[PDB]
């Protein structure tokens, strides 16, 4: 209301709209947007942090990708987009009656994607992902090669041990492979796959300092908590302090551990991993606590999944932009067998049944679903494990190329193959 | 007797493979493994877990009809001529240890003779001397007047190959067919393993040195009594690993297909001499 009248103000040539905060119409404006022209308070800045990558089962964003907000939202009909635009805020940047004019489009394009820049007095600017990629986003010196020595990794909620398997497709030298895990199917994939070298502990909550100093030094301590009670995408969610989110803050003691005591100047590196759909409150107690910023590195560039990730650490040039390799798989379509055609280009885990197969809508292979995360084809064929099972398993795990580009620099710190 | 002489190698072309009761493709495979050059390879099969492992594995190189009752003289004649012939009727109507069992003539037991048509039906006619071949498979434990009757239908009497000797596999199995020197004994291969315990997977131990398939759970893990794993399974029966993970199918209907494939290494012995008749890579 006082927003709309504002907006009056501003189509009058007597308020400039970068003056304004374009999502609720406070009159705080400190930043800019990044998408469109305006500006933007702290506070819709926050809900800006936690909504704009938050998607439905549809494959569809949420929330509106402007205001973060909104009853009712209209989807994108153009091929790989996911946006959704809230009907009030087109009712007001655009134009009046926009929206429904919007609606009554079968084949319609939502604003984000339209090969016209020029909308009404929303003016979109061109530089907005490399802009949305900065918003977004006891150091130790090389060590010289001949002092190199194998690499030690604990790697707690280990899943399917996708850590141990980027180390070995980089050529390091593992030591010993300590794990800590508690599903049985999970505890049969290291096992099969790296031939019983993985030291398989069990429950998490039965590791002591006490355990993690007798298991010798760690030279890498990486972990993705589970993320059903951190999603927010999830309404039954019990949130960091209840259910399963605590897990992150045993992965928060038993780093602490694993941690050289100052004056100790030994290599240690460590990799946390959580979803971008984690709460404004959440995500800043968790980084908070890990003392760092996290980084957002998004799968797309180099797994062809659309999988937007948290990552905080301490690798080397971590903030670097993700350069594909030939070996990664970059088209969905690159990673089906013959006979089958990818509706979409990226899958989405966080049509829902994205194959066309013999003029019929068939769902998604796990060996399919295993290539497109980056894994070495029939790595979770191990055990008589359920598909139910193994399609969790896969859900549940890393993209594998993007934990080869945060693992890549180690190589320049440990011995090599 | 009809003993076709062997063909000199320029002259030697790719093979045509009919392979009617397909089932998970062993045969191309094998041939591949063999390194026979393949012209083409059309299999019937109607379980949809089967029909996806032949499609992933061989790129779509096979060409599937479906439902062998569909398939006529006709259609083999329209689909060029065969040069091998190779396959096996279900099993479990004709084992006498299942106590429902409808035998050879009844239920299930009867889809032998659709392959002993089809098989006719791609023969070369008398006067035309250019190399043919079959190869069909049963179990051993058949009752005495069936072997009887597939003996006298199929004009030959079955050799008896247990797949033991060269595949590590309770599997004794009859093999009807006329390939040259069917009858010479199992030779052993270094590739091959002979050995269950070196089947399994570290940290698992065999309870037997020989698996049965015509303790019930013969695996010994973390101090345990665990049941077979596919891919240790699928190790035993010679296949290469990981060959039957190709569609969204449970690890039950897994455990049929395995328990229905052939034991790849005995086929493997039967086809060995063929390499003196075809072309190779
Ligand atoms: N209390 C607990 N103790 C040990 N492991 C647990 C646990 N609760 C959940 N887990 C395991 O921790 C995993 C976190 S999901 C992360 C999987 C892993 N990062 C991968 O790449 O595969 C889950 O698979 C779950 O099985
Ligand atoms: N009526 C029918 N028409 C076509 N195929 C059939 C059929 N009835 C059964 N089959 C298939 O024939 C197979 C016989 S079991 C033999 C499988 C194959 N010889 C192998 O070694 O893998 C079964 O797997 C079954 O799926
Ligand atoms: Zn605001
Ligand atoms: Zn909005
Ligand atoms: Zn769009």
């Amino acid at each position: 209301r006082t927003r709309e009248r504002l907006v009056y103000e501003v189509r009058q040539k007597c308020r400039n709209i970068e003056d304004i905060c374009i999502s609720c119409g406070s009159l705080n404006v400190t930043l800019e947007h990044p998408l469109f022209v305006g500006g933007m308070c702290q506070n819709c800045k926050n809900c800006f942090l936690e909504c704009a990558y938050q998607y439905d089962d549809d494959g569809y964003q949420s929330y509106c990708t402007i205001c973060c907000g909104g009853r009712e939202v209209l989807m994108c009909g153009n091929n790989n987009c996911c946006r959704c635009f809230c009907v009030e805020c087109v009712d007001l940047l655009v134009g009046p009656g926009a929206a429904q004019a919007a609606i009554k489009e079968d084949p319609w394009n939502c604003y984000m994607c339209g090969h016209k820049g020029t909308y009404g007095l929303l003016r979109r600017r061109e530089d907005w992902p490399s802009r949305l990629q900065m918003f977004f986003a006891k150091v130790y010196p090389p060590v010289p090669a001949e002092k190199r020595k194998p690499i030690r990794v604990l790697s707690l909620f280990d899943g399917i041990a996708t850590g141990l398997l980027v180390l070995k497709d980089l050529g390091i030298q593992v030591d010993r492979y300590i794990a800590s895990e508690v599903c049985e199917d999970s505890i049969t994939v290291g096992m099969v796959r790296h031939q019983g070298k993985i030291m398989y502990v069990g429950d998490v909550r039965s590791v002591t300092q006490k355990h993690i100093q007798e298991w010798g030094p760690f030279d890498l301590v990486i972990g993705g908590s589970p993320c059903n009670d951190l999603s927010i995408v999830n309404p039954a969610r019990k949130g960091l302090y209840e259910g399963t989110g605590r897990l992150f803050f045993e992965f928060y003691r038993l780093l602490h551990d694993a941690r050289p005591k100052e004056g100790d100047d030994r290599p240690f590196f460590w990799l946390f991993e959580n979803v971008v759909a984690m709460g404004v409150s959440d995500k800043r107690d968790i980084s908070r606590f890990l003392e760092s910023n996290p980084v957002m590195i998004d799968a797309k560039e180099v797994s062809a999944a659309h999988r937007a990730r948290y990552f905080w650490g301490n690798l080397p040039g971590m903030n670097r932009p993700l350069a594909s390799t030939v070996n990664d798989k970059l088209e969905l379509q690159e990673c089906l067998e013959h006979g089958r055609i990818a509706k979409f280009s990226k899958v989405r885990t966080i049509q829902h049944f994205p194959v066309f197969m013999n003029e019929k809508e068939d769902i998604l292979w796990c060996t399919e679903m295993e290539r497109v995360f980056g894994f070495p084809v029939h790595y979770t064929d191990v055990s008589n494990m359920s598909r139910l099972a193994r399609q969790r398993l896969l859900g549940r795990s890393w993209s594998v190329p993007v934990i080869r580009h945060l693992f890549a620099p180690l190589k320049e710190y440990f011995a090599c193959v």
